[PDB]
Protein backbone atom coordinates (compact mmCIF):
# COMPACT_ATOMS: atom_id res chain seq x y z
CA UNK A 1 0.00 0.00 0.00
CA UNK A 2 1.35 3.51 -0.68
CA UNK A 3 0.60 4.88 2.45
CA UNK A 4 2.68 1.70 3.72
CA UNK A 5 5.41 2.57 1.70
CA UNK A 6 5.23 6.19 2.73
CA UNK A 7 5.92 4.96 6.48
CA UNK A 8 9.07 3.15 5.55
CA UNK A 9 10.59 5.29 3.50
CA UNK A 10 9.69 8.02 6.24
CA UNK A 11 11.28 5.45 8.79
CA UNK A 12 14.43 5.00 6.45
CA UNK A 13 14.83 9.24 6.39
CA UNK A 14 14.91 9.12 10.43
CA UNK A 15 17.21 6.17 11.36
CA UNK A 16 20.00 7.78 8.98
CA UNK A 17 18.48 11.23 10.43
CA UNK A 18 18.42 10.17 14.24
CA UNK A 19 21.64 8.61 13.78
CA UNK A 20 23.64 11.92 11.99
CA UNK A 21 21.66 13.73 14.14
CA UNK A 22 23.07 12.05 17.57
CA UNK A 23 26.91 11.94 16.10
CA UNK A 24 27.44 14.02 13.55
CA UNK A 25 24.88 17.36 13.70
CA UNK A 26 26.28 20.42 12.14
CA UNK A 27 29.34 18.50 10.28
CA UNK A 28 29.22 18.62 6.50
CA UNK A 29 31.06 15.51 6.36
CA UNK A 30 29.78 12.25 8.00
CA UNK A 31 30.18 8.53 8.40
CA UNK A 32 27.66 6.61 9.99
CA UNK A 33 29.95 3.12 10.29
CA UNK A 34 32.07 4.38 12.75
CA UNK A 35 29.84 7.71 13.92
CA UNK A 36 32.53 10.11 12.58
CA UNK A 37 32.10 13.79 10.85
CA UNK A 38 34.06 16.51 10.14
CA UNK A 39 33.44 19.97 8.13
CA UNK A 40 34.67 20.31 4.83
CA UNK A 41 36.39 24.33 4.78
CA UNK A 42 40.48 24.07 5.60
CA UNK A 43 39.21 26.76 8.99
CA UNK A 44 36.78 23.40 9.90
CA UNK A 45 33.58 26.14 9.70
CA UNK A 46 30.35 24.07 8.76
CA UNK A 47 28.79 24.88 5.29
CA UNK A 48 25.65 22.99 6.34
CA UNK A 49 26.14 20.24 3.30
CA UNK A 50 23.87 17.66 5.40
CA UNK A 51 21.10 19.93 7.35
CA UNK A 52 20.30 22.35 4.48
CA UNK A 53 20.03 19.48 1.72
CA UNK A 54 17.80 17.94 3.97
CA UNK A 55 15.87 20.49 5.30
CA UNK A 56 13.08 20.60 2.38
CA UNK A 57 13.05 16.29 2.44
CA UNK A 58 12.36 17.04 6.35
CA UNK A 59 9.46 19.29 5.03
CA UNK A 60 7.71 17.20 2.26
CA UNK A 61 7.79 14.08 4.99
CA UNK A 62 6.59 16.56 7.75
CA UNK A 63 3.49 17.47 5.83
CA UNK A 64 2.64 14.06 4.66
CA UNK A 65 3.65 11.73 7.73
CA UNK A 66 0.72 10.02 9.67
CA UNK A 67 3.01 7.97 12.18
CA UNK A 68 6.28 11.30 12.80
CA UNK A 69 4.71 14.04 11.81
CA UNK A 70 5.68 15.61 15.47
CA UNK A 71 9.18 13.84 14.70
CA UNK A 72 9.87 15.81 12.02
CA UNK A 73 8.50 18.96 13.05
CA UNK A 74 10.94 19.17 15.69
CA UNK A 75 13.96 18.38 13.21
CA UNK A 76 12.57 21.25 10.91
CA UNK A 77 12.45 23.33 13.87
CA UNK A 78 15.72 22.15 15.27
CA UNK A 79 17.35 22.78 11.91
CA UNK A 80 16.06 26.11 11.20
CA UNK A 81 17.65 27.14 14.61
CA UNK A 82 20.66 26.07 13.09
CA UNK A 83 21.17 27.91 9.93
CA UNK A 84 19.63 30.92 11.68
CA UNK A 85 22.10 30.98 14.42
CA UNK A 86 25.70 28.62 13.38
CA UNK A 87 25.20 28.46 10.31
CA UNK A 88 27.73 31.37 8.77
CA UNK A 89 29.22 31.72 5.29
CA UNK A 90 32.09 34.57 5.31
CA UNK A 91 34.59 31.69 5.26
CA UNK A 92 37.82 32.45 4.43
CA UNK A 93 37.64 28.86 2.59
CA UNK A 94 37.55 27.90 -1.77
CA UNK A 95 34.14 26.21 -2.20
CA UNK A 96 32.71 24.66 -5.81
CA UNK A 97 30.47 27.25 -7.07
CA UNK A 98 28.32 24.76 -8.99
CA UNK A 99 28.31 22.34 -5.72
CA UNK A 100 27.13 24.83 -3.50
CA UNK A 101 24.49 26.70 -5.80
CA UNK A 102 22.43 23.33 -6.65
CA UNK A 103 23.19 21.60 -2.63
CA UNK A 104 23.02 24.83 -0.16
CA UNK A 105 21.73 28.19 -2.31
CA UNK A 106 18.96 24.95 -3.72
CA UNK A 107 18.23 23.89 -0.66
CA UNK A 108 17.73 27.21 1.21
CA UNK A 109 15.51 28.71 -1.86
CA UNK A 110 13.37 25.38 -1.51
CA UNK A 111 13.10 25.35 2.03
CA UNK A 112 12.24 28.75 1.99
CA UNK A 113 9.57 27.83 -0.85
CA UNK A 114 8.23 24.95 1.47
CA UNK A 115 8.11 26.63 4.18
CA UNK A 116 5.99 29.14 2.52
CA UNK A 117 3.59 26.63 0.87
CA UNK A 118 3.56 24.47 4.06
CA UNK A 119 3.34 27.00 6.39
CA UNK A 120 5.71 25.16 8.60
CA UNK A 121 8.69 27.47 9.66
CA UNK A 122 10.04 31.03 9.38
CA UNK A 123 10.68 31.46 5.57
CA UNK A 124 12.63 34.31 6.09
CA UNK A 125 15.45 32.56 7.62
CA UNK A 126 16.49 30.89 4.75
CA UNK A 127 15.70 33.26 2.44
CA UNK A 128 17.63 35.87 4.20
CA UNK A 129 20.34 33.21 4.10
CA UNK A 130 20.12 32.63 0.23
CA UNK A 131 20.69 36.39 -0.11
CA UNK A 132 23.73 36.40 0.87
CA UNK A 133 25.26 32.97 -0.03
CA UNK A 134 24.02 33.78 -3.56
CA UNK A 135 26.29 36.95 -3.18
CA UNK A 136 29.04 35.72 -2.02
CA UNK A 137 28.21 32.60 -5.47
CA UNK A 138 27.80 35.75 -7.71
CA UNK A 139 30.77 36.88 -7.67
CA UNK A 140 32.36 34.20 -9.64
CA UNK A 141 30.29 35.37 -12.41
CA UNK A 142 32.85 38.51 -12.56
CA UNK A 143 35.79 37.00 -13.03
CA UNK A 144 36.01 36.30 -16.72
CA UNK A 145 35.21 38.31 -19.93
CA UNK A 146 33.11 35.76 -21.05
CA UNK A 147 31.26 35.51 -18.12
CA UNK A 148 31.64 31.99 -17.73
CA UNK A 149 33.10 30.97 -14.21
CA UNK A 150 35.92 29.81 -12.93
CA UNK A 151 35.41 26.78 -10.59
CA UNK A 152 36.07 27.79 -7.00
CA UNK A 153 35.39 31.40 -5.46
CA UNK A 154 36.37 32.32 -1.80
CA UNK A 155 33.20 32.79 0.32
CA UNK A 156 34.61 35.49 2.41
CA UNK A 157 37.28 37.76 0.16
CA UNK A 158 35.50 36.82 -3.30
CA UNK A 159 38.43 35.74 -5.00
CA UNK A 160 37.67 32.92 -7.88
CA UNK A 161 40.32 30.22 -8.85
CA UNK A 162 40.80 28.35 -12.12
CA UNK A 163 40.18 24.06 -12.14
CA UNK A 164 43.25 22.97 -10.53
CA UNK A 165 43.05 20.36 -13.87
CA UNK A 166 42.39 20.26 -17.27
CA UNK A 167 44.49 22.94 -18.24
CA UNK A 168 42.35 25.02 -16.09
CA UNK A 169 39.09 24.75 -18.09
CA UNK A 170 35.78 24.25 -16.17
CA UNK A 171 33.76 21.65 -16.30
CA UNK A 172 30.67 22.73 -19.26
CA UNK A 173 27.42 21.22 -16.72
CA UNK A 174 29.43 23.73 -13.53
CA UNK A 175 28.33 26.57 -15.26
CA UNK A 176 25.47 25.36 -17.03
CA UNK A 177 23.84 24.14 -13.75
CA UNK A 178 23.18 27.70 -11.73
CA UNK A 179 20.59 28.83 -13.72
CA UNK A 180 17.37 27.52 -11.70
CA UNK A 181 19.18 28.73 -8.17
CA UNK A 182 20.23 32.20 -9.48
CA UNK A 183 16.54 33.12 -11.62
CA UNK A 184 14.70 31.95 -8.60
CA UNK A 185 16.48 34.24 -6.29
CA UNK A 186 16.24 36.79 -9.03
CA UNK A 187 12.27 36.41 -9.01
CA UNK A 188 11.97 36.36 -5.33
CA UNK A 189 14.34 39.73 -4.74
CA UNK A 190 13.43 41.58 -7.48
CA UNK A 191 17.20 41.33 -8.16
CA UNK A 192 17.75 41.55 -12.07
CA UNK A 193 21.89 40.79 -11.46
CA UNK A 194 21.52 37.48 -10.18
CA UNK A 195 19.79 36.80 -13.72
CA UNK A 196 21.37 38.67 -15.56
CA UNK A 197 24.95 36.72 -14.95
CA UNK A 198 23.76 33.41 -14.94
CA UNK A 199 22.02 33.67 -18.28
CA UNK A 200 25.16 35.44 -19.56
CA UNK A 201 27.16 31.90 -19.88
CA UNK A 202 25.22 30.59 -23.10
CA UNK A 203 26.13 33.40 -25.76
CA UNK A 204 30.25 32.35 -25.37
CA UNK A 205 29.47 28.96 -25.06
CA UNK A 206 26.79 29.05 -28.00
CA UNK A 207 28.77 31.32 -30.51
CA UNK A 208 32.40 30.94 -29.78
CA UNK A 209 32.28 26.98 -30.32
CA UNK A 210 29.32 27.21 -33.33
CA UNK A 211 27.66 24.46 -30.87
CA UNK A 212 24.14 23.87 -32.59
CA UNK A 213 26.20 23.63 -36.53
CA UNK A 214 29.45 21.55 -35.23
CA UNK A 215 28.34 19.87 -32.18
CA UNK A 216 24.53 19.26 -33.01
CA UNK A 217 23.84 20.46 -29.53
CA UNK A 218 26.58 17.85 -27.78
CA UNK A 219 28.89 19.77 -24.89
CA UNK A 220 32.62 18.29 -24.73
CA UNK A 221 32.38 18.59 -21.12
CA UNK A 222 35.56 20.93 -20.91
CA UNK A 223 35.48 24.70 -21.25
CA UNK A 224 37.89 27.33 -21.12
CA UNK A 225 36.30 30.20 -18.99
CA UNK A 226 38.32 33.19 -20.63
CA UNK A 227 37.88 32.40 -24.05
CA UNK A 228 34.44 30.29 -23.88
CA UNK A 229 36.14 27.41 -26.50
CA UNK A 230 35.96 23.79 -25.71
CA UNK A 231 38.73 22.00 -24.53
CA UNK A 232 39.60 18.66 -26.57
CA UNK A 233 37.57 16.43 -24.17
CA UNK A 234 34.75 13.31 -23.97
CA UNK A 235 31.46 14.38 -24.77
CA UNK A 236 28.96 12.84 -22.17
CA UNK A 237 25.66 12.54 -20.55
CA UNK A 238 27.40 11.93 -17.54
CA UNK A 239 29.03 13.84 -15.02
CA UNK A 240 29.87 17.76 -16.65
CA UNK A 241 27.90 16.85 -18.93
CA UNK A 242 24.82 15.70 -17.80
CA UNK A 243 23.18 18.95 -16.66
CA UNK A 244 24.19 21.35 -19.04
CA UNK A 245 21.19 19.64 -20.61
CA UNK A 246 18.92 19.30 -17.57
CA UNK A 247 19.05 23.18 -17.10
CA UNK A 248 18.38 24.04 -20.49
CA UNK A 249 14.74 22.05 -20.39
CA UNK A 250 14.55 23.02 -16.65
CA UNK A 251 14.70 27.02 -17.31
CA UNK A 252 12.06 26.80 -19.83
CA UNK A 253 9.59 24.81 -17.16
CA UNK A 254 10.49 27.22 -14.58
CA UNK A 255 10.82 30.29 -16.72
CA UNK A 256 8.87 29.94 -19.60
CA UNK A 257 11.75 31.03 -21.70
CA UNK A 258 10.98 29.34 -25.17
CA UNK A 259 14.54 30.04 -26.32
CA UNK A 260 15.69 27.50 -24.00
CA UNK A 261 13.42 24.81 -24.96
CA UNK A 262 14.18 25.45 -28.22
CA UNK A 263 17.76 24.90 -27.47
CA UNK A 264 16.86 21.74 -25.42
CA UNK A 265 15.36 20.04 -28.52
CA UNK A 266 18.44 20.79 -30.81
CA UNK A 267 20.48 18.63 -27.59
CA UNK A 268 17.90 16.24 -27.54
CA UNK A 269 18.17 15.30 -31.42
CA UNK A 270 21.77 15.50 -31.17
CA UNK A 271 21.85 13.28 -28.89
CA UNK A 272 19.42 10.82 -30.49
CA UNK A 273 21.52 11.05 -33.44
CA UNK A 274 25.24 10.29 -31.84
CA UNK A 275 24.61 8.61 -28.78
CA UNK A 276 21.63 6.47 -28.54
CA UNK A 277 21.73 2.93 -28.66
CA UNK A 278 20.47 -0.36 -27.40
CA UNK A 279 22.33 -3.10 -25.60
CA UNK A 280 22.20 -6.77 -26.11
CA UNK A 281 20.63 -9.10 -26.13
CA UNK A 282 17.66 -7.24 -24.05
CA UNK A 283 17.73 -3.97 -26.96
CA UNK A 284 18.07 -2.00 -23.80
CA UNK A 285 18.16 1.97 -24.91
CA UNK A 286 21.15 3.52 -23.33
CA UNK A 287 23.14 6.74 -24.11
CA UNK A 288 26.73 6.04 -24.97
CA UNK A 289 29.89 7.91 -25.47
CA UNK A 290 32.20 9.97 -27.96
CA UNK A 291 35.67 10.31 -26.39
CA UNK A 292 37.31 11.06 -29.88
CA UNK A 293 34.34 14.03 -31.31
CA UNK A 294 31.46 13.03 -32.90
CA UNK A 295 33.67 11.44 -35.50
CA UNK A 296 34.84 9.19 -33.30
CA UNK A 297 33.72 5.85 -31.83
CA UNK A 298 30.70 5.27 -29.57
CA UNK A 299 31.54 4.13 -26.10
CA UNK A 300 29.19 1.67 -24.05
CA UNK A 301 30.19 2.96 -21.00
CA UNK A 302 27.44 5.12 -19.01
CA UNK A 303 27.32 6.33 -15.59
CA UNK A 304 24.63 5.99 -13.69
CA UNK A 305 24.29 9.73 -13.65
CA UNK A 306 22.97 9.48 -16.70
CA UNK A 307 19.63 7.59 -15.32
CA UNK A 308 17.97 11.45 -14.83
CA UNK A 309 17.57 11.27 -18.36
CA UNK A 310 14.45 9.10 -18.09
CA UNK A 311 12.17 11.90 -16.23
CA UNK A 312 14.21 14.52 -17.73
CA UNK A 313 12.93 13.33 -21.28
CA UNK A 314 9.37 12.80 -19.36
CA UNK A 315 8.81 16.26 -18.09
CA UNK A 316 9.75 18.06 -21.25
CA UNK A 317 7.35 15.98 -23.54
CA UNK A 318 4.44 16.08 -20.98
CA UNK A 319 5.63 19.42 -19.17
CA UNK A 320 4.60 18.00 -16.67
CA UNK A 321 1.02 17.21 -17.44
CA UNK A 322 -0.33 13.84 -17.53
CA UNK A 323 -0.21 11.74 -20.63
CA UNK A 324 -3.69 11.68 -20.72
CA UNK A 325 -3.81 15.00 -20.93
CA UNK A 326 -0.39 15.90 -22.61
CA UNK A 327 -0.86 13.02 -25.28
CA UNK A 328 -3.41 15.59 -27.15
CA UNK A 329 -1.03 18.75 -26.82
CA UNK A 330 1.07 20.03 -29.77
CA UNK A 331 4.09 20.35 -27.74
CA UNK A 332 3.66 16.54 -27.26
CA UNK A 333 6.34 14.77 -28.10
CA UNK A 334 5.89 10.79 -28.90
CA UNK A 335 9.73 10.41 -30.03
CA UNK A 336 10.67 11.64 -26.12
CA UNK A 337 8.32 9.98 -24.48
CA UNK A 338 8.86 6.52 -25.71
CA UNK A 339 12.70 7.10 -25.24
CA UNK A 340 12.14 8.43 -21.68
CA UNK A 341 10.09 4.87 -20.43
CA UNK A 342 12.82 3.10 -22.54
CA UNK A 343 15.69 4.52 -20.18
CA UNK A 344 13.73 4.38 -17.42
CA UNK A 345 13.71 0.60 -18.30
CA UNK A 346 17.33 0.47 -19.38
CA UNK A 347 18.36 2.59 -15.64
CA UNK A 348 15.55 -0.34 -13.75
CA UNK A 349 17.47 -2.90 -15.32
CA UNK A 350 20.49 -1.93 -14.04
CA UNK A 351 19.23 -2.41 -10.58
CA UNK A 352 17.24 -5.67 -11.60
CA UNK A 353 20.28 -7.47 -13.37
CA UNK A 354 22.40 -6.68 -9.59
CA UNK A 355 23.38 -8.88 -7.96
CA UNK A 356 22.56 -6.65 -4.57
CA UNK A 357 19.61 -5.18 -6.65
CA UNK A 358 21.62 -1.55 -6.69
CA UNK A 359 23.46 -0.22 -9.96
CA UNK A 360 27.16 0.48 -8.95
CA UNK A 361 28.40 4.11 -10.09
CA UNK A 362 28.98 3.39 -13.74
CA UNK A 363 27.73 0.33 -16.00
CA UNK A 364 29.17 -0.41 -19.82
CA UNK A 365 26.44 -1.57 -21.70
CA UNK A 366 27.18 -4.81 -23.96
CA UNK A 367 27.09 -4.05 -27.64
CA UNK A 368 28.22 -6.96 -29.10
CA UNK A 369 31.99 -5.85 -29.06
CA UNK A 370 32.80 -6.42 -25.21
CA UNK A 371 36.16 -8.64 -25.38
CA UNK A 372 38.12 -9.35 -19.52
CA UNK A 373 38.37 -9.15 -15.34
CA UNK A 374 34.87 -7.46 -16.23
CA UNK A 375 31.21 -8.48 -14.06
CA UNK A 376 28.71 -9.86 -16.09
CA UNK A 377 25.30 -8.79 -15.21
CA UNK A 378 22.49 -11.28 -14.69
CA UNK A 379 21.00 -11.21 -18.50
CA UNK A 380 24.20 -9.71 -20.10
CA UNK A 381 22.87 -6.46 -21.13
CA UNK A 382 25.58 -4.47 -19.35
CA UNK A 383 29.07 -5.38 -17.44
CA UNK A 384 30.72 -3.73 -14.08
CA UNK A 385 34.22 -2.62 -14.51
CA UNK A 386 36.13 -4.00 -10.89
CA UNK A 387 36.99 -0.57 -10.50
CA UNK A 388 33.10 0.96 -10.81
CA UNK A 389 31.81 -1.37 -8.42
CA UNK A 390 30.69 1.22 -5.22
CA UNK A 391 27.28 2.94 -4.95
CA UNK A 392 27.30 5.78 -3.56
CA UNK A 393 23.29 6.42 -2.28
CA UNK A 394 22.66 7.79 -5.86
CA UNK A 395 19.08 9.15 -6.71
CA UNK A 396 18.74 9.41 -10.44
CA UNK A 397 17.07 6.24 -11.27
CA UNK A 398 14.08 6.39 -8.56
CA UNK A 399 14.51 10.24 -9.96
CA UNK A 400 13.37 9.14 -12.88
CA UNK A 401 11.29 6.25 -11.30
CA UNK A 402 8.78 8.87 -9.62
CA UNK A 403 8.34 11.05 -12.64
CA UNK A 404 7.10 8.37 -15.14
CA UNK A 405 4.76 7.00 -12.51
CA UNK A 406 3.26 10.71 -11.94
CA UNK A 407 3.07 11.37 -15.74
CA UNK A 408 1.85 7.83 -16.30
CA UNK A 409 0.22 5.99 -13.42
CA UNK A 410 1.62 2.86 -14.52
CA UNK A 411 1.59 1.26 -11.32
CA UNK A 412 4.90 -0.31 -12.63
CA UNK A 413 6.92 2.17 -11.63
CA UNK A 414 5.74 1.98 -8.17
CA UNK A 415 6.51 -1.69 -8.38
CA UNK A 416 9.98 -1.11 -9.44
CA UNK A 417 10.91 2.03 -6.90
CA UNK A 418 9.65 -0.58 -4.53
CA UNK A 419 11.90 -3.33 -5.41
CA UNK A 420 14.77 -0.59 -5.21
CA UNK A 421 13.53 0.90 -1.92
CA UNK A 422 14.13 -2.43 -0.44
CA UNK A 423 17.54 -3.25 -2.02
CA UNK A 424 19.02 0.20 -0.06
CA UNK A 425 17.65 -1.05 3.13
CA UNK A 426 18.40 -4.41 3.17
CA UNK A 427 22.00 -3.56 1.24
CA UNK A 428 23.17 -0.77 2.64
CA UNK A 429 22.10 -0.78 6.17
CA UNK A 430 24.52 -1.25 9.46
CA UNK A 431 23.12 -3.41 12.40
CA UNK A 432 20.09 -4.39 9.78
CA UNK A 433 18.67 -6.06 12.53
CA UNK A 434 18.31 -3.30 15.29
CA UNK A 435 15.75 -0.44 14.16
CA UNK A 436 17.26 1.50 17.27
CA UNK A 437 20.73 1.30 15.96
CA UNK A 438 20.18 0.81 11.88
CA UNK A 439 21.67 3.50 9.39
CA UNK A 440 22.37 3.15 5.51
CA UNK A 441 25.59 4.35 4.47
CA UNK A 442 27.76 4.05 0.84
CA UNK A 443 29.44 0.79 -0.12
CA UNK A 444 32.77 0.53 -1.95
CA UNK A 445 31.29 -2.62 -3.73
CA UNK A 446 27.57 -3.21 -4.51
CA UNK A 447 28.13 -6.46 -6.83
CA UNK A 448 30.04 -9.11 -3.88
CA UNK A 449 27.49 -10.28 -1.16
CA UNK A 450 27.21 -9.09 1.39
CA UNK A 451 27.64 -5.94 0.06
CA UNK A 452 31.27 -3.67 1.22
CA UNK A 453 29.91 -0.68 3.30
CA UNK A 454 31.76 2.33 2.64
CA UNK A 455 31.87 5.01 6.11
CA UNK A 456 29.93 7.62 4.32
CA UNK A 457 26.36 8.99 3.90
CA UNK A 458 26.14 11.53 0.89
CA UNK A 459 24.05 14.75 1.90
CA UNK A 460 22.09 13.19 -1.56
CA UNK A 461 21.01 10.28 0.16
CA UNK A 462 18.93 13.00 2.55
CA UNK A 463 18.10 15.43 -0.21
CA UNK A 464 16.95 13.24 -3.30
CA UNK A 465 17.26 9.58 -3.36
CA UNK A 466 14.98 9.09 0.21
CA UNK A 467 12.88 12.34 -1.27
CA UNK A 468 12.28 10.76 -4.66
CA UNK A 469 11.09 7.40 -3.28
CA UNK A 470 9.03 8.97 -0.67
CA UNK A 471 7.60 11.49 -3.62
CA UNK A 472 6.49 8.08 -6.17
CA UNK A 473 4.47 7.18 -3.22
CA UNK A 474 2.47 10.49 -2.67
CA UNK A 475 -0.71 9.88 -4.52
CA UNK A 476 -0.84 13.59 -5.18
CA UNK A 477 2.04 15.33 -6.51
CA UNK A 478 1.38 18.25 -9.44
CA UNK A 479 3.96 18.20 -11.38
CA UNK A 480 3.48 21.25 -13.16
CA UNK A 481 3.40 23.51 -10.76
CA UNK A 482 6.89 22.25 -9.24
CA UNK A 483 10.56 22.07 -11.00
CA UNK A 484 13.13 20.49 -9.10
CA UNK A 485 16.87 22.14 -9.09
CA UNK A 486 19.23 19.10 -9.79
CA UNK A 487 19.37 18.57 -6.12
CA UNK A 488 15.87 17.80 -5.95
CA UNK A 489 14.89 20.78 -4.42
CA UNK A 490 11.78 22.31 -5.95
CA UNK A 491 11.12 25.54 -6.52
CA UNK A 492 7.12 26.74 -7.88
CA UNK A 493 6.98 27.53 -11.54
CA UNK A 494 7.17 31.49 -11.87
CA UNK A 495 4.43 33.78 -13.35
CA UNK A 496 5.64 35.12 -16.39
CA UNK A 497 3.33 38.20 -16.01
CA UNK A 498 5.34 38.70 -12.64
CA UNK A 499 8.64 37.82 -14.50
CA UNK A 500 7.82 40.66 -17.19
CA UNK A 501 6.84 43.39 -14.80
CA UNK A 502 10.42 42.49 -13.15
CA UNK A 503 12.21 42.95 -16.05
CA UNK A 504 13.58 39.26 -15.89
CA UNK A 505 13.53 38.23 -19.66
CA UNK A 506 15.55 36.60 -21.93
CA UNK A 507 18.84 38.91 -22.16
CA UNK A 508 20.34 37.19 -25.67
CA UNK A 509 19.25 34.71 -28.36
CA UNK A 510 20.16 32.75 -31.04
C1 LIG B 1 7.45 35.37 13.43
C2 LIG B 1 8.97 35.38 13.39
O1 LIG B 1 9.61 34.70 14.19
N1 LIG B 1 9.55 36.15 12.47
C3 LIG B 1 10.99 36.20 12.36
C4 LIG B 1 11.49 37.64 12.47
O2 LIG B 1 11.16 38.16 13.75
C5 LIG B 1 13.02 37.67 12.28
O3 LIG B 1 13.47 39.02 12.24
C6 LIG B 1 13.42 36.96 10.98
C7 LIG B 1 14.93 36.80 10.86
O4 LIG B 1 15.41 35.79 11.73
O5 LIG B 1 12.87 35.62 10.94
C8 LIG B 1 11.44 35.63 11.02
CA1 LIG C 1 20.73 15.84 -10.68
Amino acid sequence: GAGEMRDRIESMFLESWRDYSKHGWGYDVYGPIEHTSHNMPRGNQPLGWIIVDSVDTLMLMYNSSTLYKSEFEAEIQRSEHWINDVLDFDIDAEVNVFETTIRMLGGLLSAYHLSDVLEVGNKTVYLNKAIDLGDRLALAFLSTQTGIPYSSINLHSGQAVKNHADGGASSTAEFTTLQMEFKYLAYLTGNRTYWELVERVYEPLYKNNDLLNTYDGLVPIYTFPDTGKFGASTIRFGSRGDSFYEYLLKQYLLTHETLYYDLYRKSMEGMKKHLLAQSKPSSLWYIGEREQGLHGQLSPKMDHLVCFMGGLLASGSTEGLSIHEARRRPFFSKSDWDLAKGITDTCYQMYKQSSSGLAPEIVVFNDGNIKDGWWRSSVGDFFVKPLDRHNLQRPETVESIMFMYHLSHDHKYREWGAEIATSFFENTCVDCNDPKLRRFTSLSDCITLPTKKSNNMESFWLAETLKYLYILFLDEFDLTKVVFNTEAHPFPVLDEEILKSQSLTTGWSL
